[PDB]
């Protein structure tokens, strides 16, 4: 089963991936994890990381060159979430694809209805081929919570993208989850 | 030997190529041949062509947006280009890093001296470990006419720095075995 983490920065994506683990392993389920962007280990990760702290030009200023980094990093992923998949019960992503349907529809002042959305939808899942998520999980945060608005309307994005089932199931939960009830609803 | 066979489009790239391939081959070395972008091929290449009619969003309007994909696409090719080296007398390929640098610098209207062009050496050949040419072959002739006029000027001021290597410009009607000659 492949569950993915979503939600924007700071929401505690890590610490949640952390508590359904242990809820899983505690049910009898082995667990592994893998968080995306991989930094240090995708080229063009790291590109997309450089060009977020003003390198390479005007790379960042294309919200779909940066969304094409990341999902090329995925890519290159694909037969280490497979091989994960087939040797554990559960595996959770903290960030997927996911992530860049509500960052790219967020920049590009769309909701999860909107072209970026389903540009992201068609060119990872449909041509690159990534395996959709059995579960995607929402830690949903407030408004309140660098740039402070991008995140705020990311959140929002996030907030359609579940109500519309974007790519599967979603969950919507907040951080104090009960982990032991999270992970029975996800694995029954 | 790596040869890089640069121009801006409707030089005659590929005619350049099939004729000093069979120069080369009437002279008994070996001979393959790879075009960039690897439309096809390349996820990163087939993206950059869809960008550039007007696919993706705002992916054209970024001229290092574009140049990064370029330069995936040929970082996806460093292996099968290593490869051929390894197993033929001669690789020449129809585009190379240079192509970046030219395009890149022309759509930024500034000289082979100027920040895309360091970019672009800076990336492909250094980070992403692209092998340097042995030769590169600007097919110095003269969709977007100024553009065209701009990376072709660049071209040749990318061939009079020795940009990435000793560069050879030939016009139009070379003679491809005195050039096969000259290269090897
Ligand atoms: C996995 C994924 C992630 N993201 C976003 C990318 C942006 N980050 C936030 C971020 C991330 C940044 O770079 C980081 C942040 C932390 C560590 C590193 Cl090494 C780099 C930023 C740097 C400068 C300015 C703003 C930055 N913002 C959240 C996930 C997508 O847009 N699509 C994706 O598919
Ligand atoms: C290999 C390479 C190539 N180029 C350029 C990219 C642009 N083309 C020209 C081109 C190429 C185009 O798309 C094509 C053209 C022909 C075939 C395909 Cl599949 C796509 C264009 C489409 C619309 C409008 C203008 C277009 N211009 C010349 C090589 C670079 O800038 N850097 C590179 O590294
Ligand atoms: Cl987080
Ligand atoms: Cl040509």
């Amino acid at each position: 089963m492949l569950i993915a983490i979503e939600g924007v920065d700071g929401a505690g994506k890590r610490t949640l991936v952390e508590k359904l683990s242990g809820a899983f392993r505690a049910a009898g389920r082995s667990v592994a994890t893998l968080a995306f962007p991989r930094y240090g280990q995708s080229v063009a990760a790291d590109i997309a990381a450089e060009a977020l702290h003003g390198e390479h030009g005007d790379l960042a200023s294309s919200v779909y060159a940066m969304a094409t980094l990341f999902a090329l990093d995925r890519a290159g992923a694909v037969h280490t979430i497979q091989g994960l998949c087939r040797g554990y019960d559960v595996v959770i992503l903290d960030r997927y694809v996911a992530s860049n349907a509500a960052y790219s529809a967020a920049r590009l002042h769309e909701n999860a209805a909107g072209k970026a959305a389903a540009w992201v939808q068609r060119i990872e899942f449909a041509r690159l081929g990534l395996p959709k998520p059995d579960w995607q999980v929402l830690l949903a945060v407030s408004a309140e919570l660098r740039d402070a608005e991008l995140q705020q309307r990311t959140g929002a994005v996030y907030a359609e993208l579940a109500a519309q089932g974007w790519g599967g199931r979603w969950l919507v939960v907040g951080a104090d989850v009960d982990p032991g009830r999270l992970a029975a609803t996800l694995a029954p």
